[PDB]
């Protein structure tokens, strides 16, 4: 009936492409298993380059294996990676890739992967590498939903829910790809602006020396105020509340917000963190954005969230 135009905006790998996903499980056919194929690749691609990025670590934070056996391994996984087909994933590969995820040492490194570069869904992965590499291999849905692909241009998404026809559109964060944004922004009925609640710790991958949270705020605060979006639908969805939950155990948020003096708990912190987000809306006197916890990869989640949206699209069209 009514058509709606959604945009999914957000810095750099916050979760844009894996809501994406889950509007084509949810509010589509889902995935064919052919689809589910082309995923095997992007999957031992993944697979291969965290516990690379993990082994690189190793070095770079003068982190020693738990058994010196270990090294060796590390090197000759070093060797077959250049030598590979990529994509795949060979029983020589894979043995040894699980001998050093199961390493002390190896796994002190990855706790520390806030020091580094490390795809979100390593942990994922590695430790069910088993299953993975099992001859005949499909991939599962959440097998798909953890994959890392980094998109640059622009998607168009369209489906149909509560009568409302929706063309949702995503592009790629990373500040290069930002320029573009603009020629996208006429006639948005709605904007779902995606933050990591898990970057508070990080930096970015454009300037190592630049706090990710910090970059969203401010890019936030650019769209939030923005012209364009005077007369349209703001959700704020701060994802990886899962990674959230852990994290926040382990890091002080203060290494994000000095100020901050509550407590380190996913309640409180979560809390805060929202607020500083919300707090940029110099328009709120005339509109309120909603905010929502998510975890992208959470179907269920997801699809919860997904209605509550649509919900207020449809009230705000009253
Ligand atoms: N654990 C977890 N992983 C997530 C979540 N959202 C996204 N990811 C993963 O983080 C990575 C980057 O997400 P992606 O959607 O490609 O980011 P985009 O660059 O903003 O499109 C992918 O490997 C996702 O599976 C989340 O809520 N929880
Ligand atoms: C159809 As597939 C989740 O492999
Ligand atoms: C570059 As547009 C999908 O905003
Ligand atoms: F911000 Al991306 F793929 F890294 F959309
Ligand atoms: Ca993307």
């Amino acid at each position: 009936a009514r058509t709606v135009k959604l945009l999914l905006l957000g810095a750099g790998e916050s979760g844009k492409s894996t809501i994406v996903k889950q509007m084509k499980i949810i509010h589509q056919d889902g995935y064919s298993l052919e689809e589910c194929l082309e995923f095997i690749a992007i999957i031992y691609g993944n697979t291969l380059q965290s516990i690379l990025a993990i082994v690189r670590a190793m070095t770079t934070l003068n982190i020693q294996y738990g058994d010196s056996a270990r090294q060796d391994d590390a090197r000759k996984l070093m060797h077959m990676a250049d030598t590979i087909e990529e994509g795949t994933m060979p029983k020589e590969m894979s043995d040894i890739i699980q001998r050093l995820w199961k390493d002390s040492g190896i796994q002190a490194c990855f706790d520390r992967a806030s020091e580094y570069q490390l795809n979100d869904s390593a942990g994922y992965y590695l430790s069910d590498l088993e299953r993975l590499v099992t001859p005949g291999y499909v991939p599962t849905e959440q097998d798909v939903l953890r994959s890392r692909v980094k998109t640059t241009g622009i998607i168009e998404t369209q489906f149909s829910f509560k009568d409302l026809n929706f063309r949702m559109f995503d592009v790629g964060g990373q500040r290069s790809e930002r320029k573009k944004w603009i020629h996208c922004f006429e006639g948005v009925t709605c904007i779902i602006f995606i933050a990591a609640l898990s970057a508070y710790d990080m930096v970015l991958v454009e300037d190592d020396e630049v706090n990710r949270m910090h970059e969203s705020l401010h890019l936030f605060n650019s769209i939030c105020n923005h012209r364009y979006f005077a007369t349209t639908s703001i959700v704020l969805f701060l994802n990886k509340k899962d990674v959230f939950s852990e994290k926040i155990k382990k890091a002080h948020l203060s290494i994000c917000f000095p100020d901050y003096n509550g407590p380190n708990t996913y309640e409180d912190a979560g809390n805060y963190i929202k607020v500083q987000f919300l707090e940029l809306n110099m328009r709120r006197d005339v509109k309120e954005i909603y905010s929502h916890m998510t975890c992208a990869t959470d179907t269920q989640n997801v699809k919860f969230v997904f209605d509550a949206v649509t919900d207020i699209i449809i009230k705000e069209n009253l």
